[PDB]
């Protein structure tokens, strides 16, 4: 549930570099061994391979990526917020918004213009955290370029960060 062309920092044998989404996962499972093709979502184990996710005191950490996946997808909503900072991704998965000073999930179809959205930095709780809180200009849905949505799981986290504003996203 992620475009393509989104890029991610992930650290690979222990070297970092700003790789695209796709390309990062098409390549993995391009050159993997038992890929598990079962629906319109194909699925990979990867190794070797970590991504930036907050932690239980919402501070930044790279951790494992366990597998990969991605699907077939018609649609893509871009959102837009303030800083002209954007992400494009699927309706139905989900990233994150404030509510009674804890950061929670919220689904995309579900987002409004004006609501406030959590991202990469740069109550005491939320104060000591690494993230920022922006407000939505504008939802504009697309086409996904390489038609196909992307994705991650990422134990003991289920979040990590994508785009170039570094929007936080929920598994």
């Amino acid at each position: 549930a992620v475009d393509y062309s989104e890029p991610i920092i992930i650290k690979e044998k222990g070297e970092i570099k700003v790789v695209k989404i796709g390309e990062l996962i098409d390549e993995i499972i391009k050159n993997s061994k038992n890929v598990r093709k079962d629906g319109i979502l194909e699925i990979a184990r990867c190794k070797d391979v970590e991504v930036i996710a907050f932690d239980s005191n919402y501070k930044f950490k790279f951790m494992p990526v366990s597998e990969v996946s991605r699907h077939p997808v018609s649609e893509m909503f871009e959102i837009v917020v303030e800083g002209n900072k954007k992400v494009r991704v699927t309706g139905s998965h989900s990233v994150f918004t404030v509510k009674d000073n804890e950061v929670v999930p919220i689904r995309v179809d579900d987002l409004r213009v004006g609501d406030i959205l959590v991202l990469a930095k740069e109550l005491e709780k939320l104060i000591n955290s690494d993230f920022i809180f922006l407000k939505i200009k504008k939802i504009n849905k697309v086409e996904p370029t390489n038609g196909y949505a992307y994705d991650l799981t990422v134990p003991n986290a289920e979040n990590f960060i994508a785009g170039f504003g570094g929007f936080v996203l929920h598994n």
